[PDB]
This record gives structure tokens, sequence and C-alpha cells, in this order.
């Protein structure tokens, strides 16, 4: 919603191919604008048919990279000036190209799966809400933290009406290796913000739920996050996970990947 | 009068090559590029009449031009290497063997410079002009907001509100001290638009009692540190502020910070976000 | 039957283009360096041929040599640009001006790569091959010990002891549960030789009242992540490793880790690092 | 003490000068190797007096750097080769060479000093163990934290001695933001494993103390850490710092640190 570009850097996130292609449209038009200059000029490029704009950009291009053969050749202290403007641009446009790659190679995702569903069931005797994760890669992630957040509308003394959070109790909150599932876990007891609550209460009060994960990632040997909220409707009261833990034919212990966001529930006639 | 600036820094005074670096680093783009761009003409300059100190010891160059020996340099130092001119001497060639590091060290520096200032992104927190007190849940509570000017999102933020004033010791040592003030909550989990951060002055707070005048008398201030992960960037941002006693409307409370478009469409008018409702007595 | 390997890997098996890059960032230098001579030759390879499928659009090459349009193709992508070889087409100047880019590409990805491996230092820390229980302050302690193996040392350290065993719920459920020891000390300022870490098993600990039997059928593990600051890297490193029950020498003790040398001085022997002390019964 | 080269990265902590020089002569080694090569396979670059070392040089630096003038040039599938090889060689040397300075820049220092001693006197009614720490820079360093640690020795009921490390409860352990001067302070009371101690117990236990300091800097944009010893000797009992705030002339504040080390003590007939 509004508020009251050159700073785009989509350059960031944009997709490798679409980002080798604005790098490569970048450095096309580059050098289109400096053939188009050196033409300005005259006939400021020894060797090259006149007025040809095919042999004033191809002499850019071997000025801007520097392969400088040597049969096109600058005349003018007018050409001499532009190749030394264009020496300097190729070294800028190098070093930015260099800067994007290597951040580019540094905002890694945090391959995290997030069950699609919470559930409310009993574990060691309370009711309990439930959520899990995967990680997706085989490199572990290290001093992993998880916050479970409930955002709902509540009213003050005064009777103002606002969205008040609650960072909600944990039987574990912080894994310090984190290589395959968590189920994470809030044992809704009477300290709990949702003690009491039912799916209607929780409706009424435009109840969320915001998981927030973060942990150093051996892959990168950066920090990463990952989030996910979940909506009343998509808690299952009653609902279990079903276990993907599970032994191979040998007694291999396995992990089931495509059990992930499968839960049990029982059906009343 | 002021201690702490508004932006956080440092009001006193301070008794007690290298500041041209943290500077490339701080400086807007124009004037980095100018910079740069002057610190290669120079250096090329320079070259050039190492060249011209020697006499003539580049082929194909009008003798004393300056004009040819540093076009010869660029060639060189890009290592363009047309081949028109070229070195003569071992002289030259030594000059040119120089020249060449120093360009590959010139460029690594100058793609350096460009990470780095890359990787210092400001965090576009808004804070607002003042402060407030009065009651939130029966409360009267020190109040101050935040807003985020870009679309993408902070998150896991935390904000820290301190208390300075100079206290007097038992030893009747004249001192200044912060309190760290408890807040109703200090974070943020997805700080997306506008953040109205509370400190209930109750039984334990340091400001419990206290009157804009005994403020004024301890020379009070309130120092803000916000720090949060920036989606945008995918790094760290942090930012600060600071408030005098004068800085605080008692009885003051932030108006709705939202407006509503010809469609009906409802858009943060950050235009409210410095605005304060005070009652006023007949 | 074991859940974690030593090195702290997950033992499990799991079901459910750019893994040469996690690839390039892991293996050993020789092979790195192979790797990029290899995809760098290869690179030449193909624009050599793309110039042969032109046919003899390389001025001053013997037609249909692959020798020359390769040594052609070298100096255009270093842009070296002798002269001697040069180009004819308008398709040998538009490969030229290609592989002039992917030059540029393959310099800033291999500097990328190159510093990013530069930045992923090993913690260079020692774990005992075994944890022992023995006695400290008049307690049975659940001990393991570390030790740095380069001279410069880890500041800001910590270490994480955390059990894993099998239990079953209320609702008859089985599962594997964390649970974090708490240490005697967790933190070392100066990482610098060799650390006794500890677990007192008192009344609080999960193991109170276990045995190296029921330690068994819970299938029981030791999980333990060290991490610092590294000083010799200016970075953060850490190090994991872990332990099954079979690994627990019950009545052992460390033994004493330094030795004399002939001149009189003291070394830390981390030949006797591994080395645990028991009693043994008549 | 001893335990039981290449990998030397003294490139990241020796001085510029130093660095410069090494990068320098790793330079001039590496053409005047190929050189050599060069001049192994007999006059396989054209324009080069024969068996000259001088002109094998220069042709390697023009090939390394990629100046590529082309009077000189190779003319062996020998010559060729080893320019392919002297090419990679330019290009790893200078991705390494960006490598070390780009990390050389992202090691920086606190920039903090700390008082060269300890006092331990009367603050609010208690005896306190303190020392102070200012920042150097005009640039602040946010989220500063320090810690005060005891070292010393003791005796287990096993009856083995051994270091214990106490971490010192400080009045104020965390500063959001520190910009000038930070007292930092330990209150001695019943809890302090320093009550009751003296400078004679403390010699006898081998006391000693560790500051250490970390922050993030604004200067750097990247954490920072300092820390610093003291035995002791260097407690003064009984003294009190200094103040090293003061007003000016015209009634600004001002900071000294010319006073930083000072300690005021009473002096008795
Ligand atoms: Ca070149
Ligand atoms: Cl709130
Ligand atoms: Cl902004
Ligand atoms: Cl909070
Ligand atoms: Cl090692
Ligand atoms: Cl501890
Ligand atoms: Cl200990
Ligand atoms: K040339
Ligand atoms: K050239």
């Amino acid at each position: 919603i509004t508020r009251l570009d050159d700073h785009y850097h989509d350059l960031l996130t944009v997709s490798w191919p679409v980002f080798i292609t604005l790098i490569t449209g970048l450095y096309l038009v580059t050098n289109a604008l400096f053939a188009l200059a050196y033409l300005a000029c005259g006939d400021v490029i020894e060797n090259a048919r006149p007025g040809s704009f095919t042999d004033a950009f191809f002499f850019s291009v071997q000025t801007m990279a520097t392969i400088g053969y040597g049969k096109l050749i600058p005349i003018g202290p007018l050409a001499n000036t532009l190749v030394t403007l264009e020496a300097l641009c190729g070294m800028l446009g190098l070093a930015v190209a260099a800067s994007l790659i290597y951040a580019r190679f540094t905002r890694p995702t945090a391959g995290v799966l997030f069950s699609s569903r919470m559930v409310i069931s009993d574990f060691e005797g309370k009711p309990t809400l439930m959520m899990r994760l995967a990680n997706l890669r085989i490199e572990q992630i290290i001093e992993a933290d998880v916050h479970l957040v409930l955002v709902r509308s509540e009213i003050s003394q005064e009777g103002m009406v606002f969205r008040r959070f609650h960072d909600l109790t944990l039987t574990r909150s912080r894994s310090p290796i984190f290589s395959l599932s968590w189920t994470v876990m809030h044992p809704i007891d009477h300290h709990s913000p949702i003690y009491g609550e039912t799916d209607e209460t929780l409706r009424n009060s435009h109840s969320e739920f915001l998981v927030l994960f973060t942990g150093h990632h051996e892959a990168f040997a950066q920090n990463v996050h990952a989030r996910h909220a979940y909506s009343c409707d998509e808690i299952i009261w009653g609902g279990h996970f079903v276990d993907v833990f599970t032994t191979l034919p040998d007694g291999r212990r396995a992990l089931d990947l495509g059990k992930f966001h499968e839960i049990a529930q029982h059906h009343h006639h």
C-alpha cells in the first residue's frame, strides 16, 4: 500500500539468465554510445571505413575490453580523449559487474521447507500448537533459532483496537545443529495467550501465526533467514503430523520428505 | 545545551592519507567517481612525465609532447596496448612494468571500494520528531515511533530505548548514566510500515515520578537504537536518534498515520507521521 | 547403529550445474585450480571452433588450423591483443565482442570464488576421541575436551553440549529429543590451548541416574558445537563432533596433556590429548 | 609454547608498504620465471635480441599484464603455450591480489583505548573494581559489549589445582551506542568472587583480569574486537580515575583523553 528508478536493485534478485542479459545489454549499449561519439568526431579511427558504425563499434569494444589489436587506432586528441574515458569505464564496469556477482553469490536462500499447515493436538498431556521445518540441503545449519509469533487484534483500556504480538513459548527454540526435520511446538498451558481459544475465537481476533527462522548455513558460511505465515484456516485441530523418519529395507534410517505435509486426522461416523 | 544530537551522534568536543579511505566509503557516487577519475588522470599525468624525464622513449610519439606520453601511459596502464606508441629504452620498459602493476592494483582497490560501498546501505528508517507521554493500558507511557521508508521489509528488528541523565553518587560524584528502558515490545518480526515503541512508566521505571521539570534539571536525553535485517539488501542495518526533554509532549498522542485516496484505497501518509494530538484547555 | 557420525553430520538416508558451485567452494586448491584451468582451456577450445565454423576470419592464421584459432581466442579472451592474429569478418568481430565479455565475466567469477574460499577457514579445533564421566567437585561429571590446533587464538568461544535420545511421550509416541546440558562453563575468552568442558550430573541433569545400560537403550548420543572468533582469519569459525554411548569411559579421567622437553621447557603433547586414565581392579 | 610454510598468512597482517613489496616481488619473480621459460625454448619471441633476458622479461610482462603491444610476439607452439599459461596466471594473480586487498580492508582494528590500570574504590557505597575504555575514532560503535573476567587458581574437592574463570557482574555491560568513554565497573558485593580479597590474596591465587570488548563499528560496517589483561600489580587500591569530561572556555563540553590514564590517590603523612 502507498506511502507519501536507478536505485532499482532488481540486479541482485533477478535470475542469472536475466542478469547476464542485462549486463550484456548494458555492455552493447555503452559500446554503441562510444561508437557514436567517435563518429561525432569524423574519421578519428585509423583503418575504419569512414562513417561506419560497425568499425567504430568494434573499435570501441577493443578499447573498452582493452584488447587493443592495433589495426584500428585513434588519431584525434579527440579520439585519444574518448579512449581515455572508455578505459576508465571498462575498468569501473568490470569492477561493478564483479561487485554485483560476488554479492548475488552471498545472498543465498535458506533452503527451508515449512509444513503447509499447523496442528493443535496433545503432546506430553497438553494440547500443543505445532508446525515443522525441513532442511532441503545436505549442508547443515548451525545455531538455528525459530520464533513462533501470534498476531491478533486486541482492545486496550483506553478502548483502542490494535495488533498485539506474542512470542510463543516453545519446548525448544534454539537448535544448535539443524540437519533434517524439526517439529516446533508450543504447549498451550495456562500461560499461553491461546489458552482457552478455539477456532472461532481465533477467527474473531483475526489471529495469524508467524514462524521466523535464522541460522548460519554451512553451505554459504553466512546467516540465512526464512519465514512463513499461517492463518486460522491452516490450523488442523486434532491433527498429528505423519512421521517422516522411517526404517528402510536394510534397517537404515531414512528421512522421507514426501510425508512432510501429511497430517493424520480422526474421522467420526 | 545538547549532549546527543538528534541523529544520535555526540555533541562533545574531542581533545587528545588514512582519512581519504573512510572517505571514499562515505561520499556520494558522483563525488566518489570524480575522485576516482581524478586519481586516474593524475596518475597517468605522473607516468607521462616520468617518460618525458627519460627523453624520447616512446616510439612514434611527438618529442617533448605531454599529450602523446599521456596517451601512451593510459594505453599502458589500462593495458590496451594498441602498438603505435611503444616503449624503447629499458628505462621506458621498466616504467611500463611498474605502470602495469599500478593499474592492476588500481583496479583491485577500486573494485574493493565499490563493493564496500554496496555493502553499507542506509536503514531508511524514519524517527518521529518528538516523543509523547500518555496513557496506554491505564499507564502513563513514553512513546516514539519509527517508519520504514522503503517497500522492502526489515525483519528480525529490535529497538533499544535508553535514558541518559546526570546523577550524583553517594560519594558526591556527578556522572552521566545510561538506563535501558523496558519496552512493552522491543522486537518486530516484520517491520514494514510504522511502529509505536512504548515504555510504560511503572514503579520500575527510572522516570517514575519524574516531571518535565525534574528531567530538565538532570539533563535527561533519550537515545534510541534500531537494528534489523534489511531484505532489500540481504544484510543488517541499524539506525539511531536522540531526543532532549524539550521533545517530549506530555499529554500528546500520535495521530493515525493513514489516509484515504480518491478511489477508496488506504495509503500511509508519512505526512501525518510526526503529527501529535493534544487537548487544549478552555 | 549411529545416528550422528563423529564429525557431527547425519547418518540418515535422504529421500525426497548448481552442484559445481558449492563444489568449487569446497574442493582443495590443486583441484580448484585444475578445474579452473580446465574450464579455461575448454572455453578457448569452443571459441576457436566457433572461428573455424566461420572459415578463415583470422588474418595471418594458417587456414583450418585449430592451433592458430585457439591462440587467437586466448589472446582475445585474455585481451592481450598482440596484433598478428586479428578478426576479419563481422562474424569474427562479433565473436571477439562476446569473447571479451566472457573473459571479463570469467575473471569476476573466478575472483569471487577465490575470495569466498579465503573466507571459510576451518576452525582447527580437535575433539577428544572420547568423553569420560567422573568426579568434579564431588559430583559425577560428563567431560570431553577440545584443543586449538593453531598458534593463533580463538576468542569469544563458546560450546554447547547436547544429549539426543529416544523418548516415549504420554501419548505413546516415540521421538528423538535434544537436551542442552548445562556446563560448569560454556565460554572461553581466549581459547589457545586445551579446554575440558564439563557437565555436572546433578538432580537437574537429564542423565541423572542414567547408566551405560540405560543410555544404550535410549540410543543416547552427545553432540557438541563449538564456535568462536578466529584471530588468525579475523572471522568466525565453528566446529562440531558427536559421540555415542560407547565413547564414554565411565570412571576415566583425561590425562595431563603437557610434556617436558630436554632443555626443561614445557610443550603441549597433543599425543596425550586423547589419553584416558582408568583404575584397574585386582 | 610448543605443540606436537605457504599457509603463512602474514599477507593479511603485515603493513601496507610491506604487503605492496611482497606483491611486487612476487610479480617480478614470476615474470623472471616466464622469461627463462621462453629462453629455454630458444628465440621463440619475434623481435627480441637472441638470448636476452631483458626482452624475454618485458615480453612476459606485456603478456601477463595483457598489454600486448605486438612488437614482441610468440612464434613457437611452445611460446603460444606459455603465453596461454601466463594469461591464466595474470588472471589468477589479479584475482588473488584483489582478494587479499579486499580482505585486508575488512579486518579493521577496534581503535579502543584501555586504561593502563584498574582501581578499586567506593561507588554508590560499595568498593568497586573499575577500568575504562575510550573510542579513539569519531565513528561510533553500536551494540558494544564488554566482559570483565577474573582468572585465578583454585582447588577442587578432589584436590586438583586449576584456573577458574569468573565473568564478573557489571553495573552496565552492554552499551547500545559507544562514542566516547565508558567506565566499566564491578561492584564487589557479597556475591563477588573477589569479595573479601586483598592485594595479597589476589597475588597468591595468581589472579588476573581480562577485559573483552565487542561491537559493530560504523567506521567499517563490521564487528570489531579488542581485549586487555590486567595483573594484580595493576590494580590501584583506593584509586579514582580523573574526570575526562570537562567544560571549555565557552561552556562547550569536551573530552580530554590526555587525562585518561590518570588516577587520583590519597597520600598519608
Ligand atoms: Ca589488455
Ligand atoms: Cl505493541
Ligand atoms: Cl532511504
Ligand atoms: Cl519484545
Ligand atoms: Cl588446521
Ligand atoms: Cl559460562
Ligand atoms: Cl572450568
Ligand atoms: K597490439
Ligand atoms: K593489446
